[PDB]
């Protein structure tokens, strides 16, 4: 197949959107119009070859919302009727706070490319608890029926002890959640990326997983650790290193990228923040190759950065992944580039002699 949406939206309601709303303003409306699901027909129709199961669910596809588009839990239903096989809200700070100075989001459309400096803008604890726990019921059919939800925390600005703002988030949240994040990855916020190091993500996931551990059974979450593409060797050892002493059930690679990789074009690249879209995507993709190799295939990836095609996800998934994400794809193609995708890796997987996702998960590795 190959859609009219797929066409349309591509070629001419996006650009005109663009056109009209600067990235912040279309990105508030279209959660407000997912939230809504005012949305395209999500004709595909996901077939057998696409569930995977990992991290103690059952996926119905691979393709999942990335962090950042739905912070704060308001359009958690919407993306399921776009197609997405699990949704990621979030950051979700302990406090509420207000982020960045505006504007903070910019677009490099010569290179398919966002960068961001939001800062964690986020609603809170508090109302995010009591807007997932309104439809808590809804979401447990959801995710029997493979779709999923995770929720990704982070630190507030002003916080004295982020390990107590991470704690706080399990507490909160975790028993809404299928799978937590600690990202301890944003490039937005001062200091926090140096929680990636090995003795501060030591003793901050200890405390992390005792307090999940803490919570009762059928509200027990998965945790998994959300990793930078800036990363040194060393880095990257430490925190496979850590991830196997401490029995983390999973890493999200990455976030987005503080570099600016060599032939940028938009004339935006120099603004301050994290880069995604298609600049990020192989860096990506490498840093999820390491990461697999580094913890012996034992501890499931969700690969993010840069998927806009099937075969984006496919590569990712071959390196190691067992799911994948995307955001900025959508954000240049809209709502049919989740059908599309999963169109995509469908052929290819048949194509490439597998017989579904699960047996081309680190397929690379094994060649
Ligand atoms: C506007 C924007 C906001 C984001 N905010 C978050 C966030 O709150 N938490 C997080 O873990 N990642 C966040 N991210 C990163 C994405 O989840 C994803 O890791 C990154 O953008 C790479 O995927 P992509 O190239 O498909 O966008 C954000 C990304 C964008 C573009
Ligand atoms: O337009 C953007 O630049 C932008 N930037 C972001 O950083 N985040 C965003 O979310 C966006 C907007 C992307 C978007 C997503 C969904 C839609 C949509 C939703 C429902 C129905 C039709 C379109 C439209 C635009
Ligand atoms: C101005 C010359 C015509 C170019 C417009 C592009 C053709 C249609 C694009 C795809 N469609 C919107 C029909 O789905
Ligand atoms: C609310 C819709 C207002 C639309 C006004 C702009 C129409 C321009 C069409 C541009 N394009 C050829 C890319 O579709
Ligand atoms: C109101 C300012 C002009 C914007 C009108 C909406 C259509 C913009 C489409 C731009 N482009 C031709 C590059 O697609
Ligand atoms: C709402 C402020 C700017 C308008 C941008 C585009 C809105 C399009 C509305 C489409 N719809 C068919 C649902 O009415
Ligand atoms: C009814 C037409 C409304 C005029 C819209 C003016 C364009 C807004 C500027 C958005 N921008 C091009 C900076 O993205
Ligand atoms: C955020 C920009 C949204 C603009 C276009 C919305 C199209 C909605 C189509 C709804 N329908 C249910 C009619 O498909
Ligand atoms: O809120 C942000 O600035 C944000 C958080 C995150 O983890 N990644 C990102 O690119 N932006
Ligand atoms: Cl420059």
């Amino acid at each position: 197949m190959a859609t009219g949406d797929e066409r349309f939206y591509a070629e001419h309601l996006m650009p005109t959107l663009q056109g009209l709303l600067d990235p912040e303003s279309a990105h508030r409306l279209a959660v407000r119009f997912t939230s809504l699901g005012l949305l395209p027909r999500a004709r595909f129709q996901d077939s057998d070859m696409l569930e995977v199961r990992v991290l103690g669910h059952k996926f119905r596809n691979p393709v999942g919302i990335a962090a950042g588009f739905d912070k704060h839990g308001e359009a958690v239903d919407g993306l399921y009727k776009m197609g997405f096989g699990f949704v990621e809200i979030g950051s979700v700070t302990p406090k509420p706070q207000e982020g960045n100075p505006r504007p903070r989001v910019f677009r490099l459309p010569e290179d398919q490319a966002v960068i961001n400096r939001y800062g964690f803008n986020s609603h809170g604890l508090s109302v995010v608890e009591h807007r997932l726990r309104a439809r808590q019921q809804k979401q447990a059919k959801l995710t029997e029926d493979g779709l999923p939800l995770g929720v990704n925390l982070g630190k507030n600005k002003t916080s004295v002890d982020a390990a107590e703002d991470y704690a706080e988030g399990v507490r909160v949240l975790g028993p809404l959640a299928d799978y937590l994040v600690v990202n301890v990855s944003s490039p937005n916020t001062a200091g926090l990326r140096s929680l990636q190091g090995k003795a501060e993500l030591r003793r901050l996931l200890t405390k992390v997983l005792q307090e999940r551990d803490g919570l009762r059974r059928v509200h027990r979450p998965a945790v998994l650790v959300k990793i930078a593409p800036d990363l040194t060797s060393q880095d990257k050892e430490d925190i496979a290193s850590v991830v196997k002493e401490l029995g983390i059930d999973g890493l999200i690679v990455t976030n987005t990228t503080v570099s600016r990789p060599a032939g940028l074009q938009g004339a935006l690249r120099s603004e301050t923040g994290g880069l995604s879209g298609k600049p990020l995507r192989d860096l990506s993709t490498q840093t999820i190759r390491e990461m697999y190799a580094l913890t012996q295939g034992r501890v499931p990836i969700i690969g993010v950065g840069g998927v806009s095609s099937g075969q984006d996800a496919l590569e990712k998934i071959r390196a190691g992944a067992s799911l994948v994400q995307l955001y900025t794809a959508l954000t240049f193609w809209g709502p049919p580039v989740v059908g599309k995708v999963k169109r995509e890796l469908e052929a290819l997987l048949k194509e490439q002699g597998f017989g579904g996702v699960t047996d081309a998960i680190g397929a690379d590795h094994r060649r």
